[PDB]
């Protein structure tokens, strides 16, 4: 029933929500331009592979935020019986509607942006193909099951079941980052930079499942405008500054990553 | 206008349909646990690539059956004039509605699980990249056109044309299995086990298009409760037992697949 | 609401629109058969990789056109305020329905077919993995942001912003084709054939955003039936004849691209 235009207007009209989305369209767009400029001097192909994979992070991100701000990837869903937010209402302009604002566009595009973060990080750490494959596949599985959790309205139980399965996929990714690649990085001569990015990645990434559980999709203690800003803040660090730091290093150590 | 909740409880109250789904959520989960412990000894990166791709099959499966059981990946569609299922009703409770229950969730996830089965088999057979690429791309095409056949409600003829395209992609896959990898496995010293898994695969996979044609998607001589169980049986073999036989071999012959 | 059968019948009974779709289901089918027959003699794995990547182009295409003709991948969307097609009607079924017939199924399958055109071209040119990865990812982004633009009905400005993002991705692909692979083909020993296919591809691909801009999705100077024939005509060249020309070279020069 709810129109895309109505969701687009819902975002606008709500300063918190609007700012969380439009600021990242601008920041993601500025990042891409800055990163392209920063790596214009690279010559080595492997270094260039790391740079492109990294640049695709804000490319996917600017598209993701446009999808959310435009209302294309947002829906109003009614939570199942027992859910902390069942019976909630949203109100579009002058009409009130049952349900909560489900910004599934975030969970959907993470399946594209997070694999690129992992690919760049893995290559930076000199990972073999087997570990890259494992990290990336389970990362995608994590994102898609999380998406499924948000989209499930039939049962409150099923929603948290999806969430658990997603967490299990998340532990695999964490294992490879904290255990496997931390070791490979030393052998690749990138331990230093990897430690900084590994710590950043693990701490920031742990924040998403927390925000999800506290927002309307979970226990509903945080308003939609708050949960959104929390994700955008995480994105600013997990994506943009994370990419700046990686590329700043790459442009200064092109030779070490070459092989 | 049917709700996810209505589809969820529809699965309930229907013993055959419900059991065929929840039973595989458990069996797939149990498979994952068993496989992880069976492969804890592997150290060779190539041996571990084969193990992870094999483990991903039941990982895609728990999510797929959860999507089905939850009602997330099921819909009620009205079949086109001339279709044997056209004119049928379902009634999601007390208000009966026209159409048939379409478990497209199965066709959708196959595009993710079957490529992993093929990846494991190809690697085991010592396949080169060209053949792996060919098998996987045509397998995905097979699954996606099968999903399209099921979601097409406009024309009975179109539904079957889609089915034909899917069959042509399937022949490509069957060809690489029976002709190409069967030869490659000899060079890899895995002809023995490949011949076993190859036989199991071809025989089980061939059953899927038969079930489709017999069920509500085709001539509708079989009720969904039966078609769902047929697929579930096929999955138990084509996926879980297949995974066990491959992994049990791998753990006893890691030196063979290494390199 | 608007049913799949209604769109299917809409396509039928509309000579222009119907022909633009059914003609290509046929041409893509015949292309696949012809290409399979043409490449029968290939034995080198790298030569065969190029052939299979090329053949997948019409495979994805036949599936695409079936999705459009069946109505599966078509929808009626109402354009936002200020859009030159806002307030349009399509007359669907036995009633008049507001909006425009959006054949989004084209944009969706391009994300699968165009990367294959690029994979075959890049290999022909002896491209390293970095440039292939770059060409394919940005090409997929171009297609997906194009699909998003056509699917956006909330804001006229958002539609064109998506379009711009898509164009930016297109320039990346164009740069790799015209600058990078043009030079790599010289080392690969496929300078002449790559240059020919490079030019044909660049000229035809430039046609798509022009058609989008002129069609109902854009400034709406071209009705849906005409916008559809424009795309179908472009596909016949950029996909089917392009593939025929590439395979024609491949099967007479297998040794040149054999490498590894
Ligand atoms: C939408 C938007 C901006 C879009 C900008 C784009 C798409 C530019 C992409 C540039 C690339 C990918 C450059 C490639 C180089 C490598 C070149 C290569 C490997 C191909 O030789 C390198 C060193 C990584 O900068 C703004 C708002
Ligand atoms: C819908 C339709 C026709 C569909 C036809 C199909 C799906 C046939 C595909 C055949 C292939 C891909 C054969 C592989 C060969 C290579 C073999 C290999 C690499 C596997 O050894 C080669 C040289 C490329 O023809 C018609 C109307
Ligand atoms: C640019 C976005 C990033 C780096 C996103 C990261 C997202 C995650 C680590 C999400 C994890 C989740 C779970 C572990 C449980 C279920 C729900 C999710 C999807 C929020
Ligand atoms: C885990 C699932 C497996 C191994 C599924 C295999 C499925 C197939 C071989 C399906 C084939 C089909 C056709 C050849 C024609 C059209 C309908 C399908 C999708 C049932
Ligand atoms: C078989 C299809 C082919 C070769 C399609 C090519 C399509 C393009 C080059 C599309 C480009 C577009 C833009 C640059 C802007 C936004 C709209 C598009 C998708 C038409």
């Amino acid at each position: 029933e709810v129109t895309q235009r109505e969701l687009f207007e819902f975002v606008l009209n709500d300063p918190l929500l609007a700012s969380s989305l439009y600021i990242n369209i601008a920041l993601a767009g500025l990042s891409i331009l800055l990163f392209v400029f920063m790596t214009r001097g690279l010559d080595d192909p492997r270094a260039k592979l790391i740079a492109v994979s990294t640049i695709l992070v804000p490319v996917v991100s600017i598209a993701s935020y446009t999808g959310l701000a435009s209302g294309l990837t947002i829906s109003v869903l009614e939570m199942p019986a027992g859910h902390f937010a069942e019976g909630s209402s949203v109100m579009l302009g002058g009409e009130e509607v049952d349900g909560v604002v489900t910004m599934w566009g975030r969970y959907l595009t993470w399946a594209l942006s997070t694999p690129m973060i992992l690919l760049a990080l893995g290559l930076l750490a000199g990972s073999n193909a087997t570990k890259l494959f494992t990290a990336i596949t389970f990362d995608i599985a994590m994102c898609v099951t999380g998406l499924a959790a948000a989209l499930t309205t039939s049962s409150h139980l099923m929603r948290w079941f999806w969430y658990a399965i997603s967490c299990a996929c998340f532990i695999v990714v964490l294992y490879i980052l904290l255990v496997e690649w931390a070791q490979d990085a030393k052998a690749a001569g990138t331990a230093d930079i990897f430690s900084t990015l590994k710590l950043l990645t693990v701490v920031m990434w742990l924040g998403y499942p927390i925000v999800w559980a506290l927002g309307v999709e979970g226990v509903a203690v945080l308003p939609v405008g708050y949960t959104s800003w929390a994700y955008s803040a995480l994105d600013i660090v997990a994506k943009y500054i994370f990419a700046f730091l990686l590329l700043n290093y790459l442009t200064s150590n092109e030779g070490v990553v070459s092989g």
